[PDB]
RNA sequence: GUCUCGCCCGCCGCGCCGGGGAGGUGGAGCACGAGCGCACGUGUUAGGACCCGAAAGAUGGUGAACUAUGCCUGGGCAGGGCGAAGCCAGAGGAAACUCUGGUGGAGGUCCGUAGCGGUCCUGACGUGCAAAUCGGUCGUCCGACCUGGGUAUAGGGGCGAAAGACUAAUCGAACCAUCUAGUAGCUGGUUCCCUCCGAAGUUUCCCUCAGGAUAGCUGGCGCUCUCGCACACGCAGUUUUAUCCGGUAAAGCGAAUGAUUAGAGGUCUUGGGGCCGAAACGAUCUCAACCUAUUCUCAAACUUUAAAUGGGUAAGAAGCCCGGCUCGCUGGCGUGAGCCGGGCGUGGAAUGGAGUGCCUAGUGGGCCACUUUUGGUAAGCAGAACUGG
RNA sequence: ACUUUGAAGGCCGAAGUGGAGAAGGGUUCCAUGUGAACAGCAGUUGAACAUGGGUCAGUCGGUCCUGAGAGAUGGGCGAGCGCCGUUCCGAAGGGACGGGCGAUGGCCUCCGUUGCCCUCGGCCGAUCGAAAGGGAGUCGGGUUCAGAUCCCCGAAUCCGG
RNA sequence: GUUCUCUUUUCUUUGUGAAGGGCAGGGCGCCCUGGAAUGGGUUCGCCCCGAGAGAGGGGCCCGUGCCUUGGAAAGCGUCGCGGUUCCGGCGGCGUCCGGUGAGCUCUCGCUGGCCCUUGAAAAUCCGGGGGAGAGGGUGUAAAUCUCGCGCCGGGCCGUACCCAUAUCCGCAGCAGGUCUCCAAGGUGAACAGCCUCUGGCAUGUUGGAACAAUGUAGGUAAGGGAAGUCGGCAAGCCGGA
RNA sequence: UAGAACUGGUGCGGACCAGGGGAAUCCGACUGUUUAAUUAAAACAAAGCAUCGCGAAGGCCCGCGGCGGGUGUUGACGCGAUGUGAUUUCUGCCCAGUGCUCUGAAUGUCAAAGUGAAGAAAUUCAAUGAAGCGCGGGUAAACGGCGGGAGUAACUAUGACUCUCUUAAGGUAGCCAAAUGCCUCGUCAUCUAAUUAGUGACGCGCAUGAAUGGAUGAACGAGAUUCCCACUGUCCCUACCUACUAUCCAGCGAAACCACAGCCAAGGGAACGGGCUUGGCGGAAUCAGCGGGGAAAGAAGACCCUGUUGAGCUUGACUCUAGUCUGGCACGGUGAAGAGACAUGUUUUUUCACUGACCCGGUGAGGCGGGGGGGCGAGCCCCGAGGGGCUC
RNA sequence: UGGGGCGGUACACCUGUCAAACGGUAACGCAGGUGUCCUAAGGCGAGCUCAGGGAGGACAGAAACCUCCCGUGGAGCAGAAGGGCAAAAGCUCGCUUGAUCUUGAUUUUCAGUACGAAUACAGACCGUGAAAGCGGGGCCUCACGAUCCUUCUGACCUUUUGGGUUUUAAGCAGGAGGUGUCAGAAAAGUUACCACAGGGAUAACUGGCUUGUGGCGGCCAAGCGUUCAUAGCGACGUCGCUUUUUGAUCCUUCGAUGUCGGCUCUUCCUAUCAUUGUGAAGCAGAAUUCACCAAGCGUUGGAUUGUUCACCCACUAAUAGGGAACGUGAGCUGGGUUUAGACCGUCGUGAGACAGGUUAGUUUUACCCUACUGAUGAUGUGUUGUUGCCAUGGUAAUCCUGCUCAGUACGAGAGGAACCGCAGGUUCAGACAUUUGGUGUAUGUGCUUGGCUGAGGAGCCAAUGGGGCGAAGCUACCAUCUG
């Protein structure tokens, strides 16, 4: 046959990302003596639109410990902020919205943003427009915590990951139709090439599995197996039910 | 060498050494050696293999100056129509709000130039201006827009708003060189003369039916003999004299098997749309069949009978006769076969020189006519026997 | 008939059949002469043939910077020519400086200096990459068969020492 | 230039660079007094005001415009001289007043709208901040994020012409294709189409004679009006305000 | 810009510019894209709708190779993979078949290595026993599929009703002679002088039917069809005109093709001759045309057959393979509990904990653990109230 | 393989016939069979009689069982058919296991090779019979399978590698495990995106032979026709022609004969629709029906449909049938069919198929030879001219209406003709332009838009600026003349 659409592109040099025009990495500042134990201060100066995003990301300026220096951050915002705003950040923090803080000494029931799956990860999950998680349960033996995430999902981690309060800016987004083709062309031209996505059906049988016919259809089951190999693997793989 | 019955020998150490006869048998063997080397010719093969002839497969490499798509950075697009929110004023209303007149200038909106494209004329040209042009008529024209250059992706791979489309006039797998004189049961071609002999298209086997092997048909090279050499035997798409074989033509059914017509002597006899009647075998008919003697017609898969043409043997010296020997075979005594030694030549017609052995090519698609003959309405149709072309 | 000069009649109609340039071409440019060949007829003509001549910069462009991206070192992998990868498993800059120490040739005054002892040192990755992006500062007049923001005249200006 | 009749007529020509100094003119999200409703000011539109409006007086930026130095000597237009000529030659005049615009183009500013799009980085240069570090003596201090004036230099490579119905690619002087700048008069809504001036050309690889047939491109037709034909195919009607 | 008079042989957007309309059905919502050089379409795309996997030692994928690389300067309002196709109004039953998926020691089967008995030893035997296949559940906006006979209503005909045989269910709401109906030019109405056409109705539908999407319905279409008004040389029926040619002359000057050649009837023949046979007949060299023949030119017929010649594509053909699931040996170390088969200790094993090989992330490798010199304080003990012990 | 595919097996075997009297002999020729069955249905000996038919006998009947007579096979012998068999080869009883071990020869098919099957002998061991003798499978004709590999049986059997012993392995001889495509490969589809070497040894058009089917026509004559075989029809039977129907065949053509239908144009046939000249009726008149000579002149306008065919409207003397490579594509068109894209239904798991439907889709070349039409010229006559004759060839005129004859003849009536005459028309043909119309760049004369020659006048430019009237000429059943 001929190597299909999907297979082309692990390889990428076609279907790479577009990082022209984006301003850097969103993460939080790393760990230090201040942080592991006391706290310490910054200042926000301007909100910004990052391009292949929804939510906006804040700067923050802090003064350095060791050294006659500013260095700047730049986080993602939680909802409420705003500039001369004073951020605080480590332990001894205080509970309220925009600061920093680890999640063993939380209460149970609060809400959170930008948090860590490892200790030092820098921040990795909840990190989209709207969207959330929740503290459950504590167990200070073991020094273990329980989080629901926005899946639906149960997840222990430790009690000295950190984590940002509040909910995520951006929050009401996909309540809005596009009405347009060519709203969705300047999405996606911003983030990959992938937006026209032609039927398999519509193809002839060299380049998809489900090409041909003198009619349109499939002519055989679109559900695979797990352990299927490349080429083939396309449909509603693994799935344990369809309807609805 | 190999089975079957067997009685014996020699050896300083007797076995699981060695020897006879034959029912007999398996062998590319013996029996008074013929090869070895050199050259030439023909023939069968393996090699580029008489010459030219593919679609294709592998190894290694050049290409995105056309086109497909993504990114970086720069440029470009008359004049007009409809009139969304928002704003002002006047009037009404108890209020919420409403009516009328302006302003404003949004929109993958409308008409239309540049530009980008490419419907119809199924027009022109159709050895052209042109390996895809020209003319008028067309489509869209603030936007999923048009475009320059730079940069990424390379061949069972790339890219694709998908047509199996494009990838340098080439794509249902590019091009360049080599492997490579790839293979071909298949097409086309194969170079001077005279003489001589002179065919087949048929059998059996083959994943055989456009082809090969096998036998047959043909040629060449010989060799053993003999004759008008006063001096003979042997042969034959032939006739004759004797003698066997056959079941086809015709004929037959008052003879078997099978089929079939009609009336005379049988209610033979079952029963009657019924029959004169209580009906019966009292009668009286008959019918599907049915006893006796006769009658008309039939047979590729029936036959008592039985040709014409045909096939096989025989027509003498390898015969006849006389006498005697050998035999585990057979046995009243004897038969049979084999060996020995002697005596007796024309054995129906008409014809002519016979026999034997190696090498060996081309063929292996057939066709017609009398006569016989199968299928088919018939055929310049299809399939066979005889002879001749 | 076709060159040239004059006169007359006509077309292009400023999104041009006009005046200048990029890519590409490469002497085709300018004068004198020729009429074999070529210019699908002709030619006293020619972008043809022959012989000669012609492109002048502190300020116009390149050169400098980086872009998408390409690409060495260390390291890793690989039969092997080599390939991956660009801060990733690296003692990664010779960077400089104020002070002290003996020396230095010039009238060792002032120096740089080969040399150290000190002394502050991050950067964070060699290099390449656009004659349309970014990037100091020149204008008018005149002059040739053919050259001008370059030659001559006259008025200015940037950088460095 | 026209004048046979008219035409105070028609046509052409009628200027000052770079770099400075001064001033018009536009813009300000700049300051000081002062304290606003009977709410005011104000744009085509918007929009603004005790977080200080209107009204008064001030400051800053751009100032491609006018004046001035350049610079009238130079250039141009006319009427005349000399040099045989081999001449940037010599003279006499002039190089002037005003005005309108939904006018076209180029530019500078103000302001608003659209976006699940938010619209490059680096070389290089600059100012500020405690003064770190210090440095130097009444005539010194050397840097200097520098006042005016003589000085010295500024290397290498390209630069001719064509840029297209004849210098490029298409085998060719091929009706094809190939990125940009400048852009007048009239009609008209208009860079539509029709005629003209500046500048360019000789009809697009040849000419003369005559007007048969069939062609290709254009047109017109009495009366009827799709009866034609697979099919109103092609042509024709309507057409702007 | 609006109005009035007068004037012209009704001519007046006077040239150029410059929309034919109307009534209806089928499809697709629209704008957009598309087979360069025969197809611009009803085909692709879209917005909307719905499912599927995935919480990072991950999902999808690349790769000869590696602390390799893409999505990823990412984190479920996201990334990847699939089908339908705006809105409105709806989305019916079947888990028997096939696929997918869950668990599972409690059950057959099930390889290497390992365990044990016999043998002089190769060897043989036995017990053991992973994933997978079977055993069992869930799923149809997953591939897909969704029936026959007979009797029956006070005139006939129909047949609401009843019976019956089998299937995983036996076609629901809608719609139809359609771009889907063979028999077929189905039947009835209308349009017409006349209609195999077209519109509206009927429906035991060879073979319609529900995201393999059903039914509708404004605007748009270089889309496919029927009719009407105005219009016309499309036609009755052809004619006239203008330009460039063709034609003649001067000058320059090719090609394809070509056995030999070039008047007919009939006869026979490889059955349709320019040439043969029997008859008809036969007179130099040429000019403009036209298209009957030359079975006229081009391209070793793509239709059909054969070939023990091929290639593209598919799968339940045959033989294999990357990748992937799983068991075993090595890298593999420390300690502690529980329980075993033989036989009267052996190793085995399940579990818990450790770190030093190994792996991961972060950083300009910037303040780790104990300790009390700490002390601003607190609460717990002794407490000379002065101390030190504990929690911080 | 009477083209291939679907079907069948004529692909290994048996009987009868075809097959032409030895033997042998073909076709998808006729009729049928096989891939088995048997501890006896094999083998020896002895004894007996089968099918059926008749006559009798308690229940007893068409048929149970008993007895007698006739009985040439008319019954049985495993299966298909054929042959053969009576104190058997059949039925019944007794005993057994020649269905065993071993060489070689021959026959059948045939090359004169193999398998298989069969025959006659020889050596052994045996069985049954009193014994002669018979028996090494089934009364005869068919019932089955190589190398290589594996497994089993056998001999105090050879080798296992420098010698010896034991195990294993290899060898020798004989059975079995199997190839049905049966003298013996290990094996699924699709291509309309397709390709190559060849083929008229082989198909889809014409042509050719045949004429079943289709069409047309004769013979004899039972009945129809109230009566009356034959005015006109004609059963049951039978003899023929034609190639405008569809088949059968496969001779030419596969290095190419351009494949449906309409448009256009010419010629030919007759099996006569009408018109001319005539005959016959169940012909009073008028209309109609059968037939003869005859192919001269005619046979139309339209809705539907791609149409050939069909069907309806309207007029007409009439609305007849055919051909020529199923006339005619360098003459048109390209609607359909018959490439490439695509949509529905049915089938296939699927790529894909449909003899089902629907939409969009490149139609080349003449300047050669001939023929055909027109145009110059040529031979000879001494040269040249004027006037003329004729061979030979073509060939052209055709139909209808009206008034009169006449509301006459005829006929009961209703109704209803014709011959000669007069005037006019249709289709065709040949010229012509007095008059009407059309053309119009005489670029003739006015009018008018935009622009340009300073303006007026006179003029030009806009591939014929537009528009109005229009001479000569060319032209029309759209005007006229003639046959
Ligand atoms: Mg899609
Ligand atoms: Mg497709
Ligand atoms: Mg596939
Ligand atoms: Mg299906
Ligand atoms: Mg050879
Ligand atoms: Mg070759
Ligand atoms: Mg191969
Ligand atoms: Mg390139
Ligand atoms: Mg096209
Ligand atoms: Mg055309
Ligand atoms: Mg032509
Ligand atoms: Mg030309
Ligand atoms: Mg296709
Ligand atoms: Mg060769
Ligand atoms: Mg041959
Ligand atoms: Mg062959
Ligand atoms: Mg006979
Ligand atoms: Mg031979
Ligand atoms: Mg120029
Ligand atoms: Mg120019
Ligand atoms: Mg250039
Ligand atoms: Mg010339
Ligand atoms: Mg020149
Ligand atoms: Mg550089
Ligand atoms: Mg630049
Ligand atoms: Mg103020
Ligand atoms: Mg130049
Ligand atoms: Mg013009
Ligand atoms: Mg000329
Ligand atoms: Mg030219
Ligand atoms: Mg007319
Ligand atoms: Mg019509
Ligand atoms: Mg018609
Ligand atoms: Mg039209
Ligand atoms: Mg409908
Ligand atoms: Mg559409
Ligand atoms: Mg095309
Ligand atoms: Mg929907
Ligand atoms: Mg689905
Ligand atoms: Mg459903
Ligand atoms: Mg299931
Ligand atoms: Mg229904
Ligand atoms: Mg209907
Ligand atoms: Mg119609
Ligand atoms: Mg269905
Ligand atoms: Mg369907
Ligand atoms: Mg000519
Ligand atoms: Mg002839
Ligand atoms: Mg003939
Ligand atoms: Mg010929
Ligand atoms: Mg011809
Ligand atoms: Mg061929
Ligand atoms: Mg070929
Ligand atoms: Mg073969
Ligand atoms: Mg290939
Ligand atoms: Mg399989
Ligand atoms: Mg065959
Ligand atoms: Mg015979
Ligand atoms: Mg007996
Ligand atoms: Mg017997
Ligand atoms: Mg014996
Ligand atoms: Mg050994
Ligand atoms: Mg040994
Ligand atoms: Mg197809
Ligand atoms: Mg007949
Ligand atoms: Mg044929
Ligand atoms: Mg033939
Ligand atoms: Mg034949
Ligand atoms: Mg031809
Ligand atoms: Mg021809
Ligand atoms: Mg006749
Ligand atoms: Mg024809
Ligand atoms: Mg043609
Ligand atoms: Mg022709
Ligand atoms: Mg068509
Ligand atoms: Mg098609
Ligand atoms: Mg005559
Ligand atoms: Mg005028
Ligand atoms: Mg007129």
């Amino acid at each position: 046959g001929r190597v299909i659409r999907g297979q082309r592109k692990g390889a990428g040099s076609v279907f790479r990302a577009h990082v022209k025009h984006r301003k850097g990495a969103a993460r939080l500042r790393a760990v230090d003596f201040a942080e592991r134990h006391g706290y310490i201060k910054g200042i926000v100066k301007d909100i910004i639109h990052d391009p292949g995003r929804g939510a906006p990301l804040a700067k923050v300026v802090f003064r350095d410990p060791y050294r006659f220096k500013k260095r700047t951050e730049l986080f993602i915002a939680a909802e409420g902020i705003h500039t001369g705003q004073f951020v605080y950040c480590g332990k001894k923090a205080q509970l309220n919205i925009g600061n920093v803080l680890p999640v063993g000494t939380m209460p149970e029931g609060t809400i959170v943003c930008c948090l860590e799956e490892k200790p030092g990860d820098r921040g990795k999950l909840a990190r989209a427009s709207g969207n959330y998680a929740t503290v459950i349960s504590h167990n200070p033996e073991t020094k273990k915590t329980r989080v629901k995430l926005p899946s639906g999902s149960k997840k222990v981690i430790s009690s000295a990951n950190r984590a940002v309060v509040g909910v995520v800016a951006g929050g009401g987004r996909i309540d809005k139709p596009i009405l347009k083709a060519g709203r969705a062309y300047h999405k996606y031209k911003a983030k990959r090439n992938c937006w026209p996505r032609v039927r398999g059906v519509a193809m002839n049988p060299v380049e998809h599995p489900f090409g041909g016919g003198n009619h349109q259809h499939i002519g055989k089951p679109s559900t695979i197996r797990r352990d299927a190999p490349a080429g083939r693997k396309v449909g509603l793989i693994a799935a344990r039910r369809t309807g609805r």
